């Protein structure tokens, strides 16, 4: 999608899962479902602080899902981790996610940017 | 998010959730949720025939949502029709829902998406 189209899409989104995230959690619990979809939107938002808070709910959902639920989390921590320059955090994420998903190339793609960005640094 | 980061998540969640749709239809029926998150992948994917897959699947799901997820459903009906050049039928849909949520700026900045493009 072009950058304005994807922008607005984003934030949309967020509000419409953090309505669902908040609205479930004032009315007892969260589903695991509910509670992935903002973590999902958080991760890609353009403010630090989601992403933080992203990484967050990801974690606490990650000793509860089955091994391909797993496998999906771990995903989004390496991008959210990416996102926030946590590079060694994220490239062992991806790392791992690989060694179980080696035909994956997003999560590739993903390690390439990752070690692209240690590169420029300087930390590679 | 940067162009290329952008390109391979939108990738990873449409194959998820098509895992998931293909999966569940196979066990029987889908669920609303599935469903929905199918399409709002396929409405975002690079390829004309997921998009208009997308519109299906959410046109599917309009008579029988909620007030709330009807309008949902209308904003990604819009951006899927933007994407494949329904501007007609794209600014009716954003017009629609922008008279019950005015305050709503990225369905208005759909809107002059819409309107640009019509224009160009
Ligand atoms: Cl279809
Ligand atoms: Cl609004």
């Amino acid at each position: 999608m072009e950058a304005v189209l994807n922008e607005l899409v984003s934030v949309e989104d967020l509000l419409k899962f953090e309505k669902k995230f908040q609205s479930e959690k004032a009315a007892g619990s969260v589903s695991k479902s509910t509670q992935f979809e903002y973590a999902w939107c958080l991760v890609r938002s353009k403010y630090n602080d989601d992403i933080r808070k992203g990484i967050v709910l990801l974690e606490e959902l990650l000793p509860k899902g089955s091994k391909e639920e797993q496998r999906d989390y771990v995903f989004y921590l390496a991008v959210g981790n990416y996102r926030l320059k946590e590079y060694e955090k994220a490239l062992k994420y991806v790392r791992g996610l690989l060694q179980t998903e080696p035909q994956n190339n997003q999560a590739k793609e993903l390690e390439r940017l990752i070690d692209k960005a240690m590169k420029k640094d300087g930390l590679l």
